[PDB]
């Protein structure tokens, strides 16, 4: 909510409280999403200052507070900063920001990342260009320097992050995206490539000096209708785990497909259906293997812009003999959300 | 403080900074509260949206930031989310919320939880129904569907939380409360029972498949006077430690009594006296033993609704030969509070 | 930003988002500041209530969120409360506050702590009187009871903090400062002494029952010109370590000098140059050794009061064979800052 607006600067303090519970058979270890309390809250700020008629500065920070920990030793589990960045934007010239922000391939993956609770499976955090990541410099242009309404593009430099785990590390890289969005119609392409670190190359799963991710998307988003599809491929970039050898690494190759269809009734009910499949190829000791494979059915009821409730049912198509030990059981989430 | 109120939604951002110090002889290991700096701060939001004339949605998050840690490796000690939940309240039919919230037995223990600093000794956090707890679904009714002013009841479902420690864990359970309040007089009773997890049963102290907690309360709150008392008992629910054998678990039985008397002078000073005693029975290898036993004298001076200062003296009646090694020395707390 | 002001209470919710990157050769281990992404955010509140015409109450809390961590196991690295205190101020009698706050010798060190990104090297956190510390009670007096404009002094009591590390510990102590400012000129002095804890005394480096810190300062601060010098000495108070081994402790003596010169152009550019040298003496097994030794050239460009950008170049004079393994390579920081 806008809590401040004076003398050229405005500040939006926002957040939400989500009462959230997952249901899956047994103890949830062999299911899509687990089971139990999944309650959490968010808090963030977003600010924008008018420097002159054409130039604006901005900054944003957003944090995740888990609500399903005790007040004991596990208190901090799953807590983190999601975003933290600042930037400048000028009229029709474009914008530039640096910090922790979305990687550019998410410009495409956002198309299908629309489910009430799940979905968006290939948009991993700290995974090069497909999700939120640290140390990215991003230039964006809207409406092609003012010449073409609906045409956007972006260019992004990812600085290396040599962390303690292969999973969360990355080398230097660059990526970009282009989209055209007009009267409800949208089409997007995005690509990114980067060096892998020594720690990454040392894991038994995944082999290569460079990581690559790309995706395309199509959508129609108008008249209470939302339809969208994504297709993309990755090289040495999707994190995986072989549960039978207790080993982790990256998929040599993946091909990823996502589909979503939603409809919003005037009285506030928004039913949702979706399909997601991500498969890995040339995985050491395995070959081909599904990582994600399901149909979704769900719905959100919007009381208003501040309050909603939802159910999200994942009909999990992973098989009980999945070679990596990916969970094969269904999961249903039920949530109630206050937000501001 | 209300920092947003527009289009049917209002948001309160609140918090406080508490400069706080405890004094006890020695290093304070053998005292009621310990000694040293105990400064902390809090931040939270509380939101309420009017959905229509009969229906409101709401959400709340609250966090504790310790102010007595270094900026080094102990930085996070004692920090946690206290509350995180969202809910709906309908006309005279009731409210429902889910998330991290107060267990229903605290509906009773709230009566004596009124001391400037100490007190409320039996309202443990992450302990089934007596304090803040994770994954509780709570139904509350005010004025018995509109028919009886002052008559309230609550029914509460506690989802299991199989955590890393027995102390912070619980199995599935249900609880309830009922209270009548009128013109300053209050009377209340509350009860809940839950399964214990495998990890709790495996602890050396405490035996049985079910945990139970109940309490009764009476109070008078009006005319500058506050008088209240609680009596309750627990089974397999109160966490304890044998400091001699470094063993932990739960007391097979406790009975608990709390008394408080307070008076508020118009000029700001509010003296307080209290008595608190919690005793355990059938404790493995010990039998009967007092967990808590003291008289309290203290006072708060309110400068106004935002600034106050207080002193709180605990005259500890625990004996130096206590069988569980519960601290016997006194503690005095001194605090200065700014809040918003 | 002031987000609430009503009925004699006002609340400032403030913060910033800083995209920040450091460049140093190799992996940054042997450099002044390290290398890589250093992005972070701050959030805080500052509140003030008018109790009566002469009496005011106040509280402040301030927190650092690192933006250069992943969302995995390392998420909390470097996160901490910086300040948490509350207090009262009366007419021309003075102010008193208690909690986590700045030690009084920082009243002197503030003179040179003015660089775009670095500098202020001797104002250590959790280090007796030179930086932020927990459990300090501080009296401050403005304009000598209102009789001498520009004359200010402070007296401070530091309660003991026995922590798990000697680095972050302290015993009881007292300090004070005094300063005079007239027509752009300022002179300041500050001194503190305190007991060392047993754990501090057990460390291989540094010998004595008392830690002492003092610093003097001169500045000229007017007509867009900023010039300042600090001279100070410490005894058993400056923390030191050998980079290559476990040996750690405090320097028996240090001699500290800091110089700064800056000019603020009306259009927004503020170039900066500086010199900092901190040298330890009588170090067990070593004798004399430089802790800090550098020249700085940098600049901040201010778009307005909410947006700025900077570069800060540390030209490191520390030698590659420094006895304590102090990093010898340069570091440059580049930053973009949105604040409210
Ligand atoms: C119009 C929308 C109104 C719809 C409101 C619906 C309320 C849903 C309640 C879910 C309870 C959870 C039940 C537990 C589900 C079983 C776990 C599971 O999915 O696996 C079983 C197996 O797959 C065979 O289906
Ligand atoms: C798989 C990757 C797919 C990527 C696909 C990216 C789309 C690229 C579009 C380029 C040029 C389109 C030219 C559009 C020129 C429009 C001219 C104009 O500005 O008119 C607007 C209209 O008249 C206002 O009403
Ligand atoms: C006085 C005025 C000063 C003007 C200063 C203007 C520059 C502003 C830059 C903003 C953010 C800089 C963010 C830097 C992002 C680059 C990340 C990077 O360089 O990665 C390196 C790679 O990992 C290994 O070489
Ligand atoms: C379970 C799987 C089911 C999911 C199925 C997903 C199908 C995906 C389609 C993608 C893009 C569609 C692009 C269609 C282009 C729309 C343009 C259009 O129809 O314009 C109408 C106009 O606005 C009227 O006024
Ligand atoms: C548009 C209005 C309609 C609202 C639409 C969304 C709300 C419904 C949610 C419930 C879905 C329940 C269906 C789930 C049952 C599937 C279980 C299953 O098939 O999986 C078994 C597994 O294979 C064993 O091995
Ligand atoms: C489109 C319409 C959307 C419809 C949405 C329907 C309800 C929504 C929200 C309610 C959340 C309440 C969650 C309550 C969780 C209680 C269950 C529980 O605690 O289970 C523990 C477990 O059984 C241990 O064994
Ligand atoms: C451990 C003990 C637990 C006990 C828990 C409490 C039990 C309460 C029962 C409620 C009775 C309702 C009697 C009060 C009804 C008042 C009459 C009425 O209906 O309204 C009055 C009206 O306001 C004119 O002033
Ligand atoms: C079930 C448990 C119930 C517990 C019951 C707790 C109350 C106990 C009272 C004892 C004596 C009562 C003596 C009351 C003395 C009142 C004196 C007084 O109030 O004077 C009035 C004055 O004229 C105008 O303020
Ligand atoms: C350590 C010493 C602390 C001991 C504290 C124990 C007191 C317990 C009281 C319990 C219930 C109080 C019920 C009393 C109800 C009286 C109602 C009343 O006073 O009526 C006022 C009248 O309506 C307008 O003058
Ligand atoms: C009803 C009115 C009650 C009046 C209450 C006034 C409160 C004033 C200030 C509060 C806290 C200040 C605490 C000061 C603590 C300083 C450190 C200290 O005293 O001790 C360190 C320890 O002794 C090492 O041996
Ligand atoms: C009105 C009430 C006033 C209360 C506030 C007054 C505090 C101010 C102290 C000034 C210090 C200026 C510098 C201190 C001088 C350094 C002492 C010193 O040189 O110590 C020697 C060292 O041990 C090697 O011998
Ligand atoms: C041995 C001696 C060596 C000789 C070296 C001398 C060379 C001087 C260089 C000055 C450059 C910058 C001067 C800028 C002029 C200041 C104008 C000004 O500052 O006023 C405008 C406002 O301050 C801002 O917008
Ligand atoms: C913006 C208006 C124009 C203002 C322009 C201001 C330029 C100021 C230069 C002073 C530099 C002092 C730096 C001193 C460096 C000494 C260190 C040294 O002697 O050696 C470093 C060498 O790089 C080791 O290899
Ligand atoms: C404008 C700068 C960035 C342009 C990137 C276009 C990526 C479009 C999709 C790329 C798919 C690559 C497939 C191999
Ligand atoms: C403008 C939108 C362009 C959309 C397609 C770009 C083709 C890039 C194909 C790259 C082929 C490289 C070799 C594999
Ligand atoms: C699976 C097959 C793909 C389903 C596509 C539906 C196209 C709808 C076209 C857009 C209709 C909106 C017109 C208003
Ligand atoms: C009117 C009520 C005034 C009460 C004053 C208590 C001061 C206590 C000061 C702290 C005592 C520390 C003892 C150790
Ligand atoms: C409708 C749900 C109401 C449940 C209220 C339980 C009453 C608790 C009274 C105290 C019970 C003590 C048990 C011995
Ligand atoms: C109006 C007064 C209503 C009282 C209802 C009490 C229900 C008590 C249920 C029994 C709880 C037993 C727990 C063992
Ligand atoms: C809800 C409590 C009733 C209100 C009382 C107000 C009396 C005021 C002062 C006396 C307090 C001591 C009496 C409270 C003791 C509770 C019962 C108890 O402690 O246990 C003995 C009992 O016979 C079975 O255990
Ligand atoms: C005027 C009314 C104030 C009197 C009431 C205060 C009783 C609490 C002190 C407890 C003293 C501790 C008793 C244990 C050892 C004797
Ligand atoms: C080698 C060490 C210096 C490397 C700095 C390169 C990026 C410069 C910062 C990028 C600012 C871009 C502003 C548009
Ligand atoms: C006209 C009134 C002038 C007052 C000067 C006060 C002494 C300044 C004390 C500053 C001490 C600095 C010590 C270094
Ligand atoms: C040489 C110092 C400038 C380097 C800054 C790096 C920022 C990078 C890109 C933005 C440049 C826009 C700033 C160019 C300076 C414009 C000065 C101006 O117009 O503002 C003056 C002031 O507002 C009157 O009050
Ligand atoms: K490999
Ligand atoms: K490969
Ligand atoms: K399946
Ligand atoms: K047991
Ligand atoms: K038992
Ligand atoms: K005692
Ligand atoms: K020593
Ligand atoms: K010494
Ligand atoms: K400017
Ligand atoms: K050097």
């Amino acid at each position: 909510a806008e809590i401040y607006n004076k003398d050229g600067n405005k500040v939006d303090l926002y957040g939400k409280a989500v009462g959230l519970h997952y249901f899956s058979k047994g103890n949830g270890e062999n299911s899509y999403g687990g089971n139990g309390d999944m309650t959490y809250a968010r808090l963030g700020f977003k600010g924008e200052t008018q420097i002159n008629s054409d130039l604006t500065g901005y900054g944003q920070w957003e944090y995740n507070f888990q609500g399903n920990n005790s007040e004991g030793a596990d208190a901090q589990t799953g807590n983190k900063t999601r975003l933290a960045f600042a930037g400048l934007k000028y009229a029709d010239v474009g914008s530039f920001d640096y910090g922790r922000n979305y990687g550019v391939v998410y410009d495409a993956l956002g198309y299908t990342d629309m489910l009430p609770e799940f979905g968006g499976d290939t948009a991993y955090s700290d995974d090069f260009f497909v999700g939120r990541v640290g140390g990215v410099a991003t230039y964006r242009n809207s409406n092609f320097f003012g010449l073409v309404d609906g045409l956007n593009f972006a260019v992004q430099y990812l600085g290396k992050n040599e962390r303690d785990t292969a999973r969360r590390s990355n080398g230097d890289g660059v990526g970009g995206s282009i989209s055209y969005e007009y009267e409800g119609f949208g089409i997007v392409g995005a690509y990114g490539a980067a060096d892998r670190t020594n720690l990454q190359e040392a894991q038994p799963l995944g082999n290569g000096k460079k990581a690559e991710q790309w995706a395309t998307g199509l959508k129609y988003d108008a008249n209470n209708i939302y339809l969208a599809a994504n297709y993309g491929e990755t090289r040495n970039a999707t994190p995986i785990t072989n549960k039978f050898t207790n080993t982790s690494g990256f998929a040599n190759k993946t091909q990823d497909v996502l589909l979503v269809a939603q409809y919003q009734f005037d009285f506030g009910l928004r039913p949702s259906i979706a399909y997601t499949k991500s498969k890995a190829k040339d995985v050491e000791g395995i070959g081909d293997v599904d990582l994600v494979n399901y149909f979704e059915v769900g719905a959100t009821y919007y009381f208003n812009k501040n309050m909603s409730t939802y159910v999200d049912y994942i009909i999990n198509q992973i098989d009980s003999d999945n070679k990596l030990g990916v969970g094969s059981d269904d999961t249903v989430a039920v949530g109630i959300v206050y937000q501001f």
